[PDB]
């Protein structure tokens, strides 16, 4: 059973541990330094501002997943666009919990005034892509060799979604 | 004839008065903001700090133009990305301007450990999309109505040069 919700400050260790595994271990995330509790409440501060969700995805009485979205591109003329993330706990895949986070978000989206939602995807990731296009998603393009993690040159594959 | 240099803190406010003009009228810039000569001053400084150029074309003892690029997406992993800007000020159009101020970012860039620079482009925007392809960039993918400005919704073409 999985319940998802509005995180709070409290949600913020759960989320944390998330957000350095993918860190460490994935190309989710294109860094590669961990950040610590008051790194996190910063951030969680910065998209309450904005009226941006954070949403935890709740199993076991644990943060299974967590989803956000804010600005993609840092202009005014990009307000009715936001880019989300979603990220699932190591040891909670295949659960369908990421589906449900993003489509979590798009509802919030949908009733934020939000008319485009951006996906910034690692180009060799089929899962998300495909998770992605589930939702409606469309690929945008494919961006070569623009990032680097793990000693190697990284792809990023934007995809969109209208709303 | 037109030369080109580096810009110093004494080419700000005719950068500013290019800036604001292409705000103003213009698809090159997606928010309202007219800036002041304070915000160019804390902008230069910032560029200069990060290593990042500012070129500028010098036509009849003025600015008839600026370049410069930053951060395309800021974080860590994108470190050898970065997102360049050119504008030629509207009475100093049709003199190669745009091309060579475009062909100095590239030759900065090569020497600055930039392995891709991005173009985002207004859509519509074709003289800017042909201008790009001459110098070698080439076409992402273009995301749809993503912005707005002048009361419509904007496509924003974005096109990249791995150097």
């Amino acid at each position: 059973s999985v319940e998802l919700r509005d995180a709070t400050v409290d949600d913020l260790s759960g989320i944390m541990e998330i957000y350095n595994d993918a860190v460490v271990n994935t190309t989710a995330i294109w860094n590669e330094v961990v950040v610590d509790l008051e790194n996190r409440k910063d951030w969680f501060a910065a998209r309450t501002s904005r009226g941006f969700p954070v949403i935890v995805a709740i199993l076991d009485g644990k943060v299974a997943g967590y989803a956000s979205y804010g600005d993609w591109r840092a202009f005014d003329g990009y307000r009715h666009t936001r880019e989300h993330s979603v990220y699932v706990h190591k040891d909670a895949r295949g659960h369908g919990i990421g589906k449900r986070l993003m489509q979590a978000l798009i509802d919030h989206a949908g009733g934020n005034d939000v008319h485009v939602l951006i996906a910034a995807i690692e180009a060799e990731n089929t899962a998300s892509i495909r998770l992605h296009e589930s939702l409606g998603f469309r690929v945008v393009g494919r961006f070569s060799e623009v990032g680097t993690k793990f000693g190697r040159w990284l792809d990023l594959t934007c995809m969109e979604l209208k709303l």
